[PDB]
């Protein structure tokens, strides 16, 4: 019943429901599926940087996502967010473990959203900020396992003192200010998302994945969508 847009660090190739046979960056509209996907070099235990953009002049999402040293990994799809969003809609951090398992930890987060008129310097806009995540965090909605304040990061999946990650984990940060991506007499509208991203498995075989959403305002965490479902949709199709 969630809409849901994403762009996912599929960290666990799960061939079966179409992921490519290695780590993958994809764009998902309304299914985990991916309607593109690229090939991603994770780096276990590296800071990543993860870049979305969008705007409805253009109707590509794309994103690129890169590690310090590395070359980056883009992929994009044409499609229009007003045909499948709704108008108001939130955005989010989400993030889950299964059987195989790591951190999810994210150590910044920052969104500008832009609507213009054909109004003269009629611009509206959101724009966040977060480098230092807190115990508190009132401007967050926390969903499942995802907790804030620890090293001042935002672990969206559940992790030991140790410092070890939990498998079975699903957490999602959404902000808590609802986002307006059309309006009526909108000329162009866009958005962007950067998060930096530490993903670290004591195994070989990491799982399950980090994505950015735009979702419903309501949304939450669909039952059973641990592990290959991101904590995003409630089934694979
Ligand atoms: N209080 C919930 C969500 C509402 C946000 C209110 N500041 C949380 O733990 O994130
Ligand atoms: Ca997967
Ligand atoms: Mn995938």
């Amino acid at each position: 019943a969630d809409t849901i847009v994403a762009v996912e660090l599929d960290t666990y190739p799960n061939t079966d429901i179409g992921d490519p046979s290695y780590p993958h960056i994809g764009i998902d509209i309304k299914s985990v599926r991916s309607k593109k996907t690229a090939k991603w070099n994770m780096q276990n235990g590296k800071v990543g940087t993860a870049h979305i953009i969008y705007n409805s002049v253009d109707k590509r999402l794309s994103a690129v996502v890169s590690y310090p040293n590395a070359d980056s990994a883009t992929v994009s799809y044409d499609v229009d967010l007003d045909n499948v969003l709704p108008e108001w809609v939130r955005v989010g951090l989400s993030a889950s473990t299964g059987l195989y398992k790591e951190t999810n930890t994210i150590l910044s987060w920052s969104f500008t959203s832009k609507l213009k008129s054909n109004s003269t310097h009629e611009t509206n806009a959101l724009h966040f900020m977060f480098n230092q995540f807190s115990k508190d965090q009132k401007d967050l909605i926390l969903q499942g396992d995802a907790t804030t304040g620890t090293d001042g990061n935002l672990e969206l999946t559940r992790v030991s003192s140790n410092g070890s990650p939990q498998g079975s984990s699903v957490g999602r940060a959404l902000f808590y200010a609802p986002v307006h991506i059309w309006e009526s007499s909108a000329v162009v509208a866009s958005f962007e998302a950067t998060f930096t991203f530490l993903i670290k498995s004591p195994d070989s075989h990491p799982a399950d994945g980090i994505a950015f959403f735009i979702s419903n305002i309501d949304s939450s965490i669909p039952s059973g969508s641990t592990g290959r479902l991101l904590g995003l949709f409630p089934d694979a199709n």
